[PDB]
């Protein structure tokens, strides 16, 4: 499903597919790939099966994609009408019911009465029956979060800015880590022995949080369904924590058995919910949770520090071609316009965990090449944003 | 004692002076007074005394100024030997005490063992016998507060650290309070009553910082040295809150008892407090801290809002030259560098609570030149800052 990437042959090995039989749309975008359009004449897929798996594998070649849904009380109805009546775009339940007569469910062919009764009774929404947006359902359609979600979330940060650590960045992390999902499988021993080895203030932020140590890789250990998502967020949290004290990905996959597809994966999902909570603290009027989180977006994105986050502004300077090119004494985007360019170069050269350099988007680069575009980008972002 | 005022006669009423005699060098400084060069041919001092209070009076009339001194364990000295030392000026005791022999008591004409026994027993200062500045020692002297306090600012801001509220401003607030001082005589029952009538939020930073309400404007109401200098600081920290939060001088002197100079004095203090804390917290390495006070000197400097912090950057707009001109649409400094000139005239020339309008060092100024001035030092500001 992701890049467009040709081969002449496309083997596929079985028809099942993680324990389940191959998704048709799965198959068909598999069997897409067969022939590289203007080398090859023709293109081939070869799905390898046998036995009973003969007849799967028969089934893929002869199935057809399945029709389009809608996936439309719900959570997507629910944000649907937030969004309509919070816009300001439909008002009376009268224009309620006209919304979803545009909706796929009406072109397919009570959910909104109960929708709106959701949003009433959550304080979303309030009633004049006009419905009116309320500040607690206007930041929600800003930060652009679930309405479901919203609700914990609001109770989270309106229980964290009572009690607050400032004296690491922890706090400022639980918040916004997303949830545990399924984006590692978590080991508990691991977890323990990190646990029974975190600073002297960070167990008072897990105390502060929800976290426990008679439940906190121990029961589970020899072996509460918000205990769990509780822990499971702060063995991620503890994860982000090394991705934003610029920890080498090796050393976060052996102290944390998570390798780094899985952490570069957390640290992306955990940057959008980092932006989401900045702006829905933003328009709820909380300054002093907003300011905090201002900067926590950049920082896992790039998986930096807070020295580097002028630097990263630059396109090719990721975590480590700014990290080398900070410890040189460039810790601006302005020292960095004017920085010489082949001394760049020559700091670039230097550090080595003809193209050598992979950049995002620009393939390899010549260490030369690649230190004249960040002076360039540098120039650039400092030259057009005043 | 302050600005430059000759009168052509200065009558001092009695020689008496807040119940003790007038000094010699004030009644030196008001009789300096009498007479305006290039106008009067002489000028005229007559104190008022009578029966016993003549032979004070005639002291006064025949003294002569006193001898100055030097004021050097004693906190100059030890602020002295911390300044040295962390300066990198001096480093060994010989140097110590050749720097006390440049002093004005080597001129005139032990304490600096002492004094560097105390900063070595305070971890100010290390020991290698060679004396190197710690981080403790180097923050002390960059945020410019005296060794004596900053040990306890140490200790209150690292225990906010560990738990702040961040739902109101009243705990990066009761942290730059300066002290109690004598800035007013605090009315027991009026705290008392304000506390009373405190948000569901305050009263948390209270408890959170040492504040009760057994001893809050009660004990003390109806007639410990430590939580004198806690509610003397809530009770501050209250008015404060009212400064940052732009409401009219005479309603917090209603509210609090206390006039309008003495706010001013306390919200300039609180100010100069809060700039050294943000600095104090700047060298320490604590982020999530300097970046909370970041803002508040200038909240305290101008008593203005979130808001105005980018149009009070301009010397004419103090903190109601800029609200009138913030709700009409400027709410930066960029939208009044072109605001239409004749446009903000108007704007000046409304909401009135020929040269009325008053500006700190340009005396009176028209409304036309006011705001004609105010679009310039707008347009100076957002020119010459990039
Ligand atoms: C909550 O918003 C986020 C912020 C940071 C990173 C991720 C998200 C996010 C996460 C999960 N799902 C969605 C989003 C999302 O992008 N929502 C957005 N809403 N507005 C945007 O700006 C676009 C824009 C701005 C101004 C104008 Cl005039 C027109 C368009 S982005
Ligand atoms: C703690 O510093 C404060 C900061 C804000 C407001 C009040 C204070 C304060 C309060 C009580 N007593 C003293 C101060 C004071 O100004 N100390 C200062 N130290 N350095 C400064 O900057 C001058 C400077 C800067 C760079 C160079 Cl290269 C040369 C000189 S000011």
């Amino acid at each position: 499903s992701g890049v467009n990437l040709p081969a002449r042959r496309v083997i596929i090995r079985t028809p099942i597919f993680g324990g389940r039989p191959l998704d048709i749309l799965t198959y068909k975008q598999m069997v897409g790939r067969a022939g590289r359009k203007g080398v090859d004449t023709v293109g081939e897929s070869i799905l390898i099966c046998k036995n009973s798996e003969k007849s799967k594998g028969i089934a893929l070649l002869q199935g057809s994609l399945k029709p389009v849904r809608s996936c439309l009380v719900t959570g997507s109805m629910i944000r649907a009408i937030l969004e309509i009546i919070v816009g300001g775009v439909a008002s009376t339940s009268q224009d309620m019911h006209t919304y979803a007569a545009c909706t796929f469910l009406a072109a397919s062919m009570g959910a909104i009465e109960a929708c709106v009764m959701w949003l009433l009774e959550n304080e979303f929404i309030q009633s004049t029956k006009v419905y009116h947006p309320t500040h607690l359902g206007s930041a929600t359609l800003s930060s652009s979060l679930s309405p479901a979600d919203t609700l914990d979330i609001f109770a989270d940060l309106q229980r964290a800015m009572k009690g607050f650590v400032l004296e690491n960045d922890l706090h400022i992390l639980y918040l916004v880590t997303p949830m545990f999902e399924d984006w590692t499988t978590i080991d508990w021993y691991r977890f323990f022995c990190l646990w029974e080895k975190l600073p002297t203030s960070m167990k008072r932020v897990a105390e502060l949080v929800g976290v426990e140590e008679g439940f906190l890789a121990r029961c589970v250990k020899g072996k509460q369904h918000r205990q769990m998502a509780i822990h499971k967020r702060f063995f991620t949290s503890l994860v982000l924590l090394d991705l934003i004290s610029e920890v080498p990905l090796r050393e976060i996959n052996q102290k944390y058995g998570c390798n780094r597809g899985q952490i570069q994966s957390l640290q992306q999902s955990a940057a959008v919910y980092a932006g989401m909570i900045t702006v829905f603290s933003n328009r709820l009027g909380w300054h002093n949770m907003e300011l905090l989180l201002s900067q926590f977006q950049k920082r896992l994105t790039f998986g930096i520090q807070r020295e580097l986050c002028d630097l990263v502004r630059v396109s090719l300077l990721n975590a480590q071609r700014a990290r080398v090119l900070y410890a040189s004494g460039f810790h601006t985007v302005a020292d960095l316009a004017r920085a010489n360019i082949v001394e760049v170069e020559v700091i670039l050269k230097n550090a080595v965990p003809m193209r050598t350099i992979w950049v995002t988007g620009r393939k390899g680069l010549t260490e030369r090449e690649a230190a004249a575009l960040i002076v360039e980008e540098a120039r650039m972002i400092l030259q057009q944003d005043l």
